[PDB]
């Protein structure tokens, strides 16, 4: 039943058996549940504050090819851009002026940067008393040492998917292997660290969101990014069917019952496929907006997948209209950096 399915998260049975009903069940009564439970269970743990974190997409310059995203290498229809250093820092203050307590460093795999540039950017925008996540993707561990010793508070690298054989088909330059590794490696150096998976990519099953799902509570990560996959019209999976929006919203809904105290963002990909998909995604578990800090001319050139939001409003736009999103959803903005406050339980 999906009463009893409900009744089994509730009471924290988290089987396969248990998940994959879950994931499978295609009834609204369920589903209605499912995210009233999920949302409860975020205001009773993490409350009612949506922290912000500003992403500035500093560099959409990429080594690797996935086949997934419209910054691999081969793709060469790309304008190319890289902000300076004196760019990136100038544009994190601007975002701490406007009342940003975490700020997000995202880009391609760019080797400019890597390690130094990187480290001393870091060290600017801490000075400015404020939360730093990084996502640059796969480094050495070497890298990572010295972006902690710099001062990065956090890092984002999603698992993708946990299908070691889809993760390599998709990823070829790399592997599951390589980013699990990774994700350790940056647990070990003390880092909050976040992964998450893709939705619908092409060939993933069921079985498959379930492995996520199991993966993402077995490493009790600190932060959980998921999201649709969006096909890129100028990629090798240009012609593969987008992934379902309610399918992803589960995936959420069930990463909050998984991991009542972590980190949750409504990411900008379940607010591209359907108009106002992040406000029903705060509604289902999530707790964080990361709005689009990265200047004009560049933010309409960091295209990952097509349509995504933002690309045409002013500059400084995004953190007042997510500060207008937390006020309509009956939510409250951020007051500290919003790191994981764990609670302890059995
Ligand atoms: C009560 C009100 C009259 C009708 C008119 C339009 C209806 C909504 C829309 O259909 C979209 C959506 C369809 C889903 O299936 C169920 C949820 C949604 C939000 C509906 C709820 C409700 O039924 C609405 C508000
Ligand atoms: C606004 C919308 C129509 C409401 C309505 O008109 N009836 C009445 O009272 C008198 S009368 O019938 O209107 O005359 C209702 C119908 C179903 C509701 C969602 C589901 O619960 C799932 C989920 C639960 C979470 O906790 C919060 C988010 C979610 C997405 C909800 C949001 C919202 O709440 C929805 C869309
Ligand atoms: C940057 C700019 C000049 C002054 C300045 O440099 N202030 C630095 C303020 C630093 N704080 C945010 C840490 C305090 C100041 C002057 C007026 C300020 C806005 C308004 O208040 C409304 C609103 C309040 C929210 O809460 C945060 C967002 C908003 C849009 C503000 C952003 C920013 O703050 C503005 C633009
Ligand atoms: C109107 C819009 C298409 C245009 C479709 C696409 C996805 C749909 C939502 C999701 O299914 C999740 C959720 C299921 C609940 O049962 C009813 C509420 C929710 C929020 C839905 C409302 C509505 O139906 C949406 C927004
Ligand atoms: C300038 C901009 C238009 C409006 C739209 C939404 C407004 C915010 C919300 O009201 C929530 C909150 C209420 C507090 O009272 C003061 C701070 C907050 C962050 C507001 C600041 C400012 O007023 C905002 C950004
Ligand atoms: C663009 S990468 C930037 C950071 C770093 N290069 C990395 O790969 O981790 C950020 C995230 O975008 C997401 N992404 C890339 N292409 C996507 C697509 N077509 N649809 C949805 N999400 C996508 C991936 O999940 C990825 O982790
Ligand atoms: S997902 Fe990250 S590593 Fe892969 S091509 Fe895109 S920017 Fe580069
Ligand atoms: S942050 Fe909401 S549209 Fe840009
Ligand atoms: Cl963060
Ligand atoms: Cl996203
Ligand atoms: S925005
Ligand atoms: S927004």
């Amino acid at each position: 039943t999906g009463r009893e399915i409900l009744e089994k998260l509730e009471r924290r049975e988290f089987t396969r058996e248990v998940l994959k009903e879950a994931l499978s069940i295609n009834d609204r009564g369920f589903n209605e549940a499912l995210f009233k439970l999920a949302d409860e269970i975020r205001r009773k743990y993490v409350g009612d504050e949506v922290h912000i974190r500003a992403i500035i997409e500093f560099s959409n310059v990429c080594r690797k090819n996935c086949l997934y995203c419209g910054l691999r290498r081969d793709n060469k229809n790309l304008k190319r851009y890289r902000m300076t250093p004196e760019e990136i820092v100038e544009r994190a203050r601007l975002a701490v002026q406007f009342g940003a307590k975490t700020i997000v460093l995202q880009s391609g795999e760019d080797p400019y940067y890597m390690p130094d540039v990187i480290s001393d950017i870091v060290k600017e925008i801490k000075k400015m008393g404020v939360a730093v996540t990084l996502s640059l993707g796969e480094w050495p561990r070497e890298y990572y040492e010295k972006w902690k010793e710099a001062g990065a508070d956090r890092y984002l690298l999603r698992h993708e998917t946990a299908n070691p054989v889809l993760h390599r088909k998709l990823r070829p330059d790399t592997s599951f292997e390589n980013r699990l590794n990774c994700l350790l490696t940056l647990k070990e150096l003390g880092y909050e660290t976040g992964a998450g998976s893709m939705v619908g990519l092409p060939g993933q099953t069921i079985d498959d969101l379930v492995d996520d799902l199991l993966f993402l509570k077995e490493h009790d990560f600190d932060m959980v990014g998921i999201g649709p996959f969006i096909p890129h019209p100028d990629t090798p999976l240009a012609n593969e069917k987008k992934g379902d929006f309610t399918l992803t919203l589960k995936m959420v809904a069930l990463t909050r019952i998984l991991l009542p105290d972590s980190n949750i963002p409504a990411t900008t990909a379940m607010g591209t496929i359907v108009p106002g998909g992040r406000e029903i995604t705060l509604r289902c578990g999530a707790n964080v907006i990361m709005p689009n800090w990265t200047p004009s001319p560049y933010r309409q050139l960091y295209q990952l997948y097509p349509g995504k939001i933002c690309v045409f409003e002013k500059d400084t736009a995004c953190i007042p209209c997510v500060m207008k999103m937390i006020e309509l959803l009956g939510r409250k903005p951020g007051r500290d950096w919003g790191g994981r406050k764990r609670v302890f339980e059995t």
